[PDB]
DNA sequence: TTCAAAAAGTCCCA
DNA sequence: TGGGACTTTTTGA
């Protein structure tokens, strides 16, 4: 396949935004360009608004230009000749757009093409559509030759296609032009969306962004959608209208309009000053800003500087060395080659659960013959699967070798793990060496800095509401309750010291002491939270 | 030599 | 079919 359908209050919310105050008097020869047009969602809908445009007003352009080629009769053709433009690389779709368009009642502006690699001989009006959303791991190598030589200022590293379809919209925008798309919202956190941010802010002025954060717009589809909507007018003051979504359980349909849905209780309204972005986009209300502007200004501290930060064993086939730790086969392993490996899910607040896989870190295998019994019944049973590595097709690595086995002396000591993707700050101090994929992320303190900061003070302001919503404000939201904690942004949150070090300290070890019970009852840890909350709370001045 | 990012997620049940 | 639990390894740098 490769064609999704966009809901149709969507489509008109954006034909709408685009289309709503043209001057067809002044210009009756308005170009509107789709570059992912597919079956022509958005492009129909366009002919529907144009043609009651045009009807509006045809004896005040019958009198102002030619009477004769201004008549009802004549306003098909005319749409159709200077005003509809769509590109898109599946030969079956453009055909019954064309089909489509002509059974709305002449050459017809639509294109077969790679919209990326089309020279294009004139710029436009209008821009709406829903371009195509391809990631790293799903995108042709030659194709990425081709992307990173050629849309440099917006695709390197992990970027998306997406980003070099927001390029090729801005750059074939006339002066003037108003462009309005629906795309993944991680762009406007991710750390590979930074130049396309970059490219953004310097290049339009972006009138609106609709973030639905982890709502499901497109049915039976795993993505996070938001709309942007932008110009290339001379503007006197840029600031953006950013409408968040408060509740993520809503259904589309709950109105006849998508502006219903804007300005009710279901969304939340701000403004925010475009020439105030700086390499990332904080857009929160007054309230959220204040807090997060107190918090940063009262930390002297990040984690980066007192900290040193790694992601997990990547195995590169887990299978073949992951096992049950009540495997038989594990009888065949030497416990020197054995570590206790655990998933993200069994990181709580404060403590890990206790490991139920083990890891043959096969690594330390010397030679093929000693130990040959794990290879033959264990390890080799993938042994196909394991020489498609990019490793071991290079020869860096042995077949039987893990991928990217780290260092394991960063794992074989005290140190802090959280998992990559939760719904609320995880922060545990693991006192078991236990080794993880790259699902779970761990650090560990400076030398230099043990007698500022103990493990136990870090896991009890980490793990504090404070910090869940401070973390927040800044984080990529990727689905419905889904946030990533990645280093990237994990490492960048500041931390601080003062009078109330102590008593913080205390609550933490004591919390983590009735975790640690036979007979738990988290009542009192519950309690004991509340009362931490309220010491970072005084020491921050929130 | 070897790090860390990346959801048109994935998979399964009522 | 829609909603909830949970999360691998490929890949550029
Ligand atoms: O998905 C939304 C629609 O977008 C279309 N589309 C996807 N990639 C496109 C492309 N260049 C990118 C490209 C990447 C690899 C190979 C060839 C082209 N140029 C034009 N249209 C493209 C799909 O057919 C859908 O109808
Ligand atoms: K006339
Ligand atoms: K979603």
């Amino acid at each position: 396949s490769g064609i999704y359908y966009t809901p149709k209050i969507i489509v008109d919310y954006i034909v709408k935004k685009t289309l709503k105050n043209h001057d067809i008097i002044k210009n009756p020869y308005p170009r509107i360009l789709d570059i992912s047009c597919g079956c022509g969602n958005f492009l129909l809908e366009v002919y529907d608004i144009l043609y009651d445009l045009f009807e509006e007003n045809i004896y005040e352009l019958k009198k102002k230009y030619d009477e004769n080629y201004w008549t009802v009769d004549n306003i098909h053709r005319h749409i159709l000749n200077y005003c509809i433009y769509g590109a898109d690389i599946d030969e079956k779709a453009i055909s019954i757009l064309k089909d489509s368009l002509t059974n709305k009642k002449i050459k017809i502006n639509l294109f077969c093409c790679d919209s990326l690699k089309k020279k294009w001989r004139y710029k436009f009006d209008y821009i709406v559509g829903n371009p195509p959303y391809i990631g790293h791991k799903k995108l042709e190598k030659k194709y990425k030759k081709f992307l990173l030589e050629k849309y440099s200022e917006v695709y390197k590293d992990k970027a998306d296609l997406y980003f070099c379809f927001y390029k090729k919209i801005i750059d074939i925008l006339k002066q003037g032009g108003i462009g309005s798309v629906i795309t993944p919202r991680y762009f406007l956190e991710s750390l590979s969306g930074k130049d396309l941010r970059e490219y953004i802010k310097s290049n339009v002025n972006v009138q609106e962004i609709v973030d639905f954060l982890g709502a499901n717009i497109f049915k039976n589809i795993g993505v996070s959608s938001c709309i942007l909507t932008f110009d290339k007018k001379k503007t006197k003051e840029t600031y953006i209208d950013v409408f968040k979504i408060k509740n993520e359980d809503i259904c589309i349909n709950k109105f006849e309009t998508l502006e219903e849905l804007l300005k009710s209780s279901k969304f939340e309204h701000f403004n925010i000053n475009q020439r105030l972005l700086s390499d990332e986009w904080i857009l929160v209300n007054k309230d959220d800003e204040t807090f997060y502007n107190k918090i940063q200004e009262k930390c002297k501290y990040s984690l980066e500087d007192i900290a040193i930060s790694f992601q997990g064993i990547i195995t590169g086939c887990d299978k073949a060395f992951i096992l049950s730790k009540d495997d038989v086969k594990l009888n065949l392993v030497d416990d020197k080659f054995l570590k206790c490996w655990i998933k993200s899910k069994n990181i709580n607040k404060y403590i890990v659960d206790k490991s139920e896989y083990r890891l043959i870190y096969s690594n330390d295998i010397d030679n093929e013959n000693t130990n040959k019994r794990i290879l033959d019944e264990i390890i080799g049973l993938y042994k196909t699967k394991l020489e498609n590595r990019r490793e071991c097709k290079s020869g860096i690595r042995k077949w039987y070798e893990l991928q990217w086995g780290r260092e394991k002396l960063f794992f074989e000591r005290k140190k802090i793990m959280y998992p990559y993707k939760s719904n609320e700050n995880r922060f545990a101090i693991d006192y078991d060496n236990n080794f993880s994929s790259a699902d779970v992320y761990s650090f560990f303190i400076k030398e230099e800095y043990l007698d500022k900061f103990s493990y136990e003070y870090l896991v009890g302001i980490l793990n504090s509401s404070v910090y869940d919503k401070y973390f927040k404000i800044t984080a990529k939201k990727m689905s419905k309750n889904i946030y990533d904690y990645y280093p990237n942004k994990v490492m960048k949150i500041r931390i601080f010291r003062d009078n109330n070090y102590e008593e913080i300290e205390n609550l933490s070890k004591q919390i983590i002491s009735i975790l640690l019970n036979k007979s738990i009852d988290k009542g009192k840890v519950e309690k004991l939270q509340i009362k931490m909350d309220n010491l970072i709370m005084d020491s921050l001045g929130i």
